[PDB]
């Protein structure tokens, strides 16, 4: 009983939440309620009855979590990310796979001309790292009847076919390669030359990770290189200061596949007050 | 237990068999053997103990039907179609979806410039038509968490949540609606101006059927009045002379969302040895009309 949203909620959000939340009694801000779970973006504010802190954001280390009593849980909105990243990984594949784009193109100029097109069906995806991201994308995957290996130390669930013991062996069986790897030392710039290298023809890369995952000045050349290559990224080197995007081979994004600098989600929303109901059942 | 592939087949094809079909004694053409299951192209041949014909195509047509004894049951392969169109489908959906021409665009140029995209999870899929492309369609929407409303003359499956009553009843349902209904009588140019009132704000149509079950004019006017509707599209009227083309609110496509023509894909006669040891579990696909 009683949930918090500190901050502002238009009408639509707090449908959401009588939907979800029904048997709750909802408090908005200005409004400040003591109550036992507070919905926040960046701050919070502590009280009695304080037990859960739900962020709505797909990360939480931008609050202040120091100041929370080790008798409030905080929890992220991790899963409404991951569910629309793999969305997104999943348009820009299926555009390629399917050359939606240069199709369009032909029939609007009122040309009618056929070509094959790649089907997913029982094709290898290849996954570089296994969190929330390429679980969910896993899950897409064995629904359209693909394959699934991936490269991770994380646990792995039921749809991971098989688990890569290197970057390289994961290239060579895959026939398309989703990257959703953190971005640590070891990760930064593991996408060279070398790897590149590896690629099963026809390989088509998915980048939802982070630019420098990759090599900026590797894939250009591999790309221009092989031409039947493609890079189909929703990130990229230096944003906003994009440089050296006109690709025939690629296709771009600019980070919109998740939570966007300017708003929030209907699904954020959606499943951090579902979040919060699950918590207390 | 005796598998007869009455056709000329490669190593490869050999060996997906042998995987598909590893514990089944396996004969190949021409070293003919009677045996309780044949794979075929175009001819059969009977024997004492065939108890199944496995067609490697889509339909049969081509065979002689008529000819097959009362016991021996005759399956087709036509999941790959259906598979790749709902493929296909899901490609026109997400495309729009996620504003991927017009970002793709923008990146390009370098201007980097972020909007807002549309979710399919949580929302409202009305299929038109519950055969074999709205079924496996209908797969791939219960995956992307989708809810499901089919609109169909009987029979729906466990992926579908609401039957609807009528057509416009599904339009009115749905924030995406697909088309994969037959052309017949009653179907021509039945997404009319009536029909296309019902649609809800935001509305996505996906057309993989057939051009003529939609009106023309209808649709081209509907689009010019309600802007924030589409139409996407793998059919268009009359093909190849297509006319009238060139519209904003439209991804469109040149019926390749099943293939093309005569297209074989290596995937159909997977399908094939696998149905063929489905059979013998005793759980053979249902030929489901697409
Ligand atoms: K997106
Ligand atoms: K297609």
């Amino acid at each position: 009983l009683d949930v918090y949203v500190n901050f502002p909620a238009d009408g639509h959000v707090r449908e959401i939440a009588k939907t979800v939340l029904d048997g709750f009694d909802l408090h908005w801000y200005p409004d400040y309620y003591d109550a036992e779970a507070q919905v926040i973006k960046d701050r919070y504010v502590l009280g009695k009855r304080t037990k859960m802190i739900q962020a709505i954001s797909a990360g939480v280390d931008h609050i202040d979590v120091n100041g929370i009593p080790e008798n409030v849980v905080l929890c992220s909105n991790a899963g409404a990310y991951s569910i629309s990243v793999a969305e997104h990984a999943f348009a820009l594949l299926l555009a390629h796979a399917k050359n939606i784009l240069e199709n369009n193109e032909l029939m609007k100029a009122g040309i009618f001309r056929q070509s094959p097109t790649t089907l997913l069906y029982g094709k290898a995806l290849g996954i570089l790292g296994y969190g929330g991201i390429g679980r969910r994308v896993a899950h897409l995957a064995k629904a359209f009847g693909m394959r699934v290996i991936a490269y991770t130390r994380s646990s792995v669930d039921q749809n991971v076919d098989v688990i890569s013991e290197s970057p390289a062996d994961l290239f060579r069986q895959s026939d398309f390669v989703l990257i959703a790897i953190p971005l640590t030392d070891k990760t930064r710039g593991m996408v060279n030359s070398r790897l590149l290298a590896n690629a099963r023809k026809n390989l088509t890369i998915v980048n939802v990770a982070r630019a420098d995952v990759v090599s900026k000045p590797d894939m250009i050349g591999f790309l221009k290189e092989r031409s039947d290559v493609w890079y189909l990224s929703d990130v990229w080197w230096n944003e906003p200061e994009i440089t050296e995007t006109n690709l025939r081979n690629a296709i771009l994004s600019p980070h919109v596949a998740g939570g966007m600098s300017g708003e929030i989600m209907d699904i954020a929303i959606q499943l951090a007050f579902e979040n919060v109901r699950n918590f207390f059942e």
